[PDB]
């Protein structure tokens, strides 16, 4: 029987924490609608039981796969170090790690390295929030701007189609924000009433008005739907279509901020520089967050900011049947090394692997039988690839080493 002739040696996995309840309970959050947002069982910003098993059913399918690949043994808990689990200081990552390891290997304990200090952010999720090195101001404006088409106006012109959608979802109409508004000359609009401007520092990148609230929006409806709420967005989202729409918002608003090359180099090197030492076949030895790189399985408990930053810094572009967010809850950007038998080459392959909406909605479990959404990525910057489309180990390192800023590597 025909044998593969590339052997897997090693994984490294970028996860976007879980299903959590919305981060925020603002003023103007309850003024855009007339209705009462519904509440959630935990604390805000914290991941929900239910998202912790939506993401163990993800580590239970990768001991699966990986089993299948000869990585992981099928029985027992892996051998110490085998496995390491890294995440960043929030509540939901480090719980995201936890559910991982959970549904991974079930009651073996495997540990979740943070940084040691809880109360401070973690750099390696963020330099810029830290002040390990800035952004240019000038250079990021006009990057920014650039890709907007010139101005956020003609961007926003463009998604009006989805704006509308939102205002709908939300029946702006009968908002405070719009019957307590003084130009009730002209109809009510969400881009109208919150203008978006875009505020470029040496630590940060942000857009103010409905660009930034219908982001935060949508993704809530999505995280209602994929917690498992009854009626999302008050019953008014019944179809595919308005989901699409509606998160279209979202990922328009991460295309400007977190893809765009100036500010995603930058916020993502020290992640770079994790990914490609993990993945470079090198003498074992205990370093970072006291784990033992290299290893067979790295695990990382990121957030959906690091997804596009790592993509756009990459050049890995990508769309998700079934999940209407680009870097949805649980999603997993999967690195992996593969020997080619044949001359002992050393190939990386890049994956997204994903949750549908309705995979997250039926809390459907996962198994190579049954298994989450996976789309294979592409280096848009590599040359040398082998008969499956991997990219040499030293192309894919070229490219790391083109893409990251030393002055933000830890
Ligand atoms: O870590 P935080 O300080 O709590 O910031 C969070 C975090 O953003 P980061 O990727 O920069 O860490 C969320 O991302 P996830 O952890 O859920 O993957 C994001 O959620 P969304 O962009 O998907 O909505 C949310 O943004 P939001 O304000 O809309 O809740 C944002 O909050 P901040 O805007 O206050 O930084
Ligand atoms: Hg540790
Ligand atoms: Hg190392
Ligand atoms: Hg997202
Ligand atoms: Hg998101």
């Amino acid at each position: 029987q025909s044998e593969p002739e590339l052997k897997l040696e090693s994984v490294v996995i970028v996860s976007r924490a879980g299903v959590r309840a919305p981060t925020k309970a603002t003023q103007l959050m309850q003024d855009v609608t007339p209705d009462a947002w519904p509440t959630w069982p935990v604390k805000l910003g914290w991941l929900t039981p239910r998202g912790g098993e939506l993401i163990a059913y993800l580590g239970h399918y990768q001991r699966q796969r990986l089993v299948a690949d000869g990585l992981l043994a099928k029985k027992g808990c892996p051998q110490s170090g085998q496995v390491a689990i890294i995440a960043d200081v929030d509540e939901r990552t480090r719980k995201t790690g936890e559910a991982f390891a959970a549904g991974l290997a079930p009651d073996c304990a495997i540990t979740v390295h943070t940084q040691t200090d809880t109360s401070s952010p973690d750099p390696l999720f963020n330099p810029l929030k830290t002040g390990v090195c800035q952004l240019d101001n000038a250079n990021v404006t006009d990057a920014i701007l650039s890709r907007a088409g010139g101005s956020i106006a003609d961007f926003t012109g463009h998604r009006q189609t989805a704006f509308r959608e939102l205002e709908r979802v939300l029946n702006f109409p009968q908002s405070n924000l719009c019957l307590k508004r003084e130009k009730q000359d002209e109809s009510c609009s969400l881009t109208q009433a919150l203008p978006s401007e875009l505020k470029v520092s040496a630590d940060n990148v942000s857009l103010t008005g409905a660009v930034s609230l219908a982001s935060m929006l949508t993704e809530i409806f999505l995280l209602q739907q994929a917690q498992g709420m009854p009626e999302p967005g008050w019953g008014r989202i019944t179809d595919s279509h308005q989901w699409n729409t509606l998160l279209s918002l979202h990922n328009a608003q991460f295309y400007l901020l977190q893809r765009t090359p100036e500010v995603a180099r930058s916020r993502a090197t020290p992640l770079l520089d994790l990914i490609k030492t993990a993945l470079t076949p090198h003498p074992p030895q205990k370093q970072a967050y006291g784990v033992t790189l290299p290893t067979s399985v790295l695990f990382i408990a990121g957030h959906d900011t690091n997804l596009a930053n790592l993509g756009g810094a990459l050049e890995l572009n990508w769309t998700l049947p079934g999940q209407p967010d680009n870097t949805p809850p649980g999603g997993e950007l999967v690195f992996e090394r593969w020997r080619r038998l044949s001359d002992n080459s050393q190939w990386i392959q890049v994956s997204l692997v994903f949750q549908t909406l309705q995979q997250m909605r039926d809390k459907t479990p996962l198994s190579l039988n049954t298994p989450p959404g996976e789309v294979k990525l592409t280096l848009a910057g590599c040359e040398e690839r082998n008969a499956q489309g991997m990219c040499s180990l030293a192309g894919f390192t070229q490219i790391v080493n083109e893409a990251r800023i030393p002055a933000c590597s830890l």
